[PDB]
């Protein structure tokens, strides 16, 4: 199929790309190099192709589809789970996705792109939003009998996520903080869990 | 004295070099730029002089001092206050802190050396860790006769000012995200204040 060709070559640049972000650097590493190795299979791609920017962008797309089925899955299939069970089975899932130096190799990329007056960045964000995990948590709690829970449920969402994410993944980046391992994330989320859940004065 | 004329000399290299930063941009300005308009206030002034990087941080350790003073005195004058009422004290002026147009400008100088080889900013953060604003409400946690409290004093510290500052900050710094104006901050505040110390359970 001309379809599938089309394909296989787009899985082609990008595969290219990300060996160049990761071997290369990410900064140090032009659309040239890209279309060199490459080779007769880009030609002009350029929808999301254009720029090594959006070829970054087009890669961190697939990763978070990954991201999300992934973590539905481990959602997906509760038995009528508490609440508890949901917040601890999406925190696992969660938290290990970002212990991984993968998520910390795209965090540097991002953070380096703090002064691009493309803004292509903002955009991706602004035209993800709904590929983004949070939307399975904001999901559960408006399913939750709770007028609290069900008007705040954006909010919670990203407040958990946030807790279990946040002082770390950014640490991790910006100064190569070490990673958790499951032992230290299994104790982060019921850690955090309960706070969230309960509240500190118990 | 001399050493008036010493720390007033230096004062005007960091009056510069930040002039230049806000000005001209981080990553556009050199210590050479730094060094002509500082004109005959520098010759070589080295110790956290060396550099600019070395400038920034000897900037930024001035502001970290003023930020801790002025959240220690919104907290230290409080009669014999509740958890909840240090606990909406401390958030409100940390809260404030980073709503600042100042906090944002900082935060995108510091996300752009990622990939600093001289690893200026680990250094900074290992060797200014006492610094910090958290340690005060560590400090309070472990006056608490709460065993709990006390234990996990530091990590409660460090979750209640993510749950403050989180998704927002890191926003704001990378594809410039609104500010948050007053009313929002104290909403924020006291809705983690309460998941904070009640959980969402109620
Ligand atoms: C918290 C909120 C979205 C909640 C979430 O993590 O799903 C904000 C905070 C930082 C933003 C994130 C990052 O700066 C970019 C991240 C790329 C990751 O692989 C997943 C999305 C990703 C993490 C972004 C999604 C979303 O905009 C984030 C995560
Ligand atoms: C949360 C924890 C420290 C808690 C705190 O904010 O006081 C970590 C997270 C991000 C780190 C911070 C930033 O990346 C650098 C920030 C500079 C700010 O003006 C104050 C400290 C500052 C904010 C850093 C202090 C500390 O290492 C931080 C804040």
């Amino acid at each position: 199929t001309p379809s599938q060709k089309v394909l296989a070559r787009q899985e082609k640049i990008k595969a290219v790309a990300l060996e160049l972000f990761l071997t290369k650097g990410y900064q140090e590493t032009s659309l040239s190099d890209i279309i060199k190795l490459s080779g007769g299979s880009y030609s002009n791609i350029y929808d999301g192709f254009k720029s090594k920017e959006g070829l970054f962008f087009e890669i961190l797309d697939d990763i978070c589809k990954k991201h999300f089925h992934l973590i539905y899955s481990k959602t997906q299939e509760i038995k009528n789970g508490t609440l508890k069970e949901i917040l601890t089975s999406f925190g696992l899932a969660f938290i290990e996705i970002f212990n991984q130096p993968e998520a910390v190799a795209f965090g540097k990329i991002i953070y380096s792109q703090v002064y691009d007056k493309d803004r292509h960045l903002a955009n991706w964000i602004e035209n993800n939003q709904q590929n983004f995990s949070y939307n399975i948590l904001m999901g559960f709690f408006k399913q939750q009998n709770n007028s609290y829970m069900k008007k705040n449920a954006e909010k919670l969402a990203v407040l958990f996520c946030t807790m279990l994410k946040e002082p770390y993944h950014h640490l991790n980046v910006l100064i190569n903080a070490p990673l958790k391992n499951k032992k230290e994330q299994k104790e982060h989320v019921e850690f955090v869990v309960n706070v969230f859940l309960n509240g500190i004065n118990s």
